[PDB]
């Protein structure tokens, strides 16, 4: 059970408004034999057209939702729609492009999906509600074959020239004109009732129907979003590196560490309470401070209500000492908490977009993040930049220039000069926060958090 087999069955009932008489038994085989394409009994690593769901999990930072809506059929005018917000026309003779013929529209296919996908994956998988249209307009812009790699480098080919014949990947592809070896899955598959709309707006409320191919597509990868990372959730998946995922990492334990361990100094709270991931160890092991867990998964859905995680009767008294909720999503946090909570709207790599505002965030496993809603924060502020330290000013074992910081919280600093290992320290520092801040999180604390209380702890 690797590939989907070209021999499963496919249900043609979606197809046949656009295909009428296509014949209800189909497979995999002969629907690809229909789009007009061979696969030559070839064993060179492309085994079908279409994937599984299971490899489609793995292959998200693919996605691409496409849909094709007729115009006017070799007669009439073509809508191309991607999730991409693009739409071109295609003649045979929600960016809205105009009629152009197929030579044109496959070399803007390859560029837009070159300028998508090169720092997210090694291919695209077209993610279609199939109705007819999509599959048979692919061999006008689509070629297949024996898997290849790169003429300029060694990641797989994903398109091809036909003015120059030869094969690149999304890195290389500058002037080149047919998708090589894409994949795709029809989310009509899946059994569901009734249209794509009913589906989709059934969990989202973001993504509205404004007729255009596009935003077909749109709904179409969110439906595939939900139904694969909201309401079904697998955490054991791996995910390749394709960017600062260890930096990021790294930071947000540095962080973590610095937040709380100046909280329980300044204010120095009898007992923490930690709201969150089940597997979670003290990030301040060395505090004097009573710490109590409290399990709590990532939500994929909705952000928890305060209510169910607390009520319904643990310390019972939240309200004695502080709350810690690192990375645990909740609706409206008391006003005695420390809290990283990932903004969804942040643009990067990592960052997919999701299903009703919320968003997919790919970093070693994949996390359908709530919507990002700033009404959550209303008894907290954000916490401001501070590095802090009470170890010793020796430098041991990297060029210096003299370090004047008044977020430096530091003996040295205090006694009027920063020393040299505690200048290298706060500066690696402030490149880890600004990593983890840049990344999508953000830092929010109880109104009565001061700096200004850390001095003291030095004496
Ligand atoms: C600790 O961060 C990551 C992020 C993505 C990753 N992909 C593969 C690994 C390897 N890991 C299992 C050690 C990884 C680690
Ligand atoms: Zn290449
Ligand atoms: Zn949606
Ligand atoms: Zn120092």
């Amino acid at each position: 059970p690797t590939h989907l087999s070209v021999d499963t069955k496919f249900k043609t009932e979606g197809l046949c408004v656009d295909i009428p008489g296509i014949p209800k038994d189909m497979t995999y085989r002969r629907l690809i034999s229909m789009m007009g394409f061979k696969m030559n009994y070839q064993v060179n690593g492309y085994p079908n057209m279409f994937i599984t769901r299971e490899e489609a999990i793995r292959h998200v930072r693919a996605w691409i939702g496409f849909d094709v809506e007729g115009c006017h059929g070799t007669n009439l005018p073509l809508q191309l729609g991607f999730s991409t917000g693009v739409n071109l026309v295609a003649v045979p003779t929600p960016l809205m492009y105009k009629g152009l013929p197929w030579n044109v529209v496959r070399i803007k296919i390859v560029q837009m999906l070159s300028d998508t996908l090169k720092n997210l994956s090694d291919r695209v998988v077209f993610v279609l509600w199939a109705h007819g249209f999509e599959l048979t307009s692919m061999k006008y812009f689509v070629k297949i074959g024996p898997e290849r790699t790169c003429c300029l480098c060694d990641r797989r080919a994903t398109c091809f020239s036909t003015a120059s014949d030869t094969y690149a990947c999304w890195h290389h592809s500058i002037g080149f004109d047919y998708v090589y070896n894409p994949f795709m899955i029809d989310v009509q598959q899946w059994g569901f009732t009734g249209n794509l709309q009913s589906n989709h707006d059934l969990y989202c409320q973001v993504h509205g129907n404004a007729h255009v191919a596009s935003c077909d597509a749109i709904m179409t990868r969110c439906l595939a979003v939900h139904e694969c990372f909201v309401k079904r959730v697998d955490w054991t998946i791996e995910y390749p590196i394709i960017g600062d995922e260890l930096k990021i990492n790294a930071a947000c334990r540095k962080v973590q560490h610095m937040v709380v361990k100046a909280a329980l100094l300044a204010d120095k709270f009898p007992v923490l309470h930690d709201i969150g991931n089940p597997k979670a160890i003290k990030c301040v092991p060395q505090a004097d401070v009573e710490w109590k867990f409290y399990d709590a998964q990532p939500c994929s859905d909705k952000a928890y209500k305060i209510e169910e995680l607390f009520y319904s009767y643990h310390s019972d008294k939240f309200t004695d000492g502080v709350c810690l909720f690192w990375n645990c999503n909740v609706d409206r946090y008391p006003a005695n908490s420390i809290v990283c909570r990932f903004d969804t709207r942040v643009l990067s790599n990592l960052n997919l977009p999701g299903c009703d505002g919320g968003s997919l965030y790919v970093n070693k496993h994949a996390f359908h993040t709530p919507a990002f809603d700033k009404s959550a924060f209303v008894n907290l502020k954000q916490l401001p930049f501070f590095y802090y330290s009470d170890s010793p000013c020796e430098s041991h074992g990297i060029d210096y220039v003299p370090l004047k910081s008044a977020t430096c919280i530091t003996r040295c600093n205090l006694g009027g000069a920063v020393c040299r290992h505690h200048a290298n320290e706060y500066r690696l520092y402030l490149d880890a926060y600004n990593m983890m801040i840049s990344a999508g999180f953000s830092l929010w604390v109880y109104k009565q958090f001061d700096t200004y209380n850390l001095w003291n702890t030095f004496t």
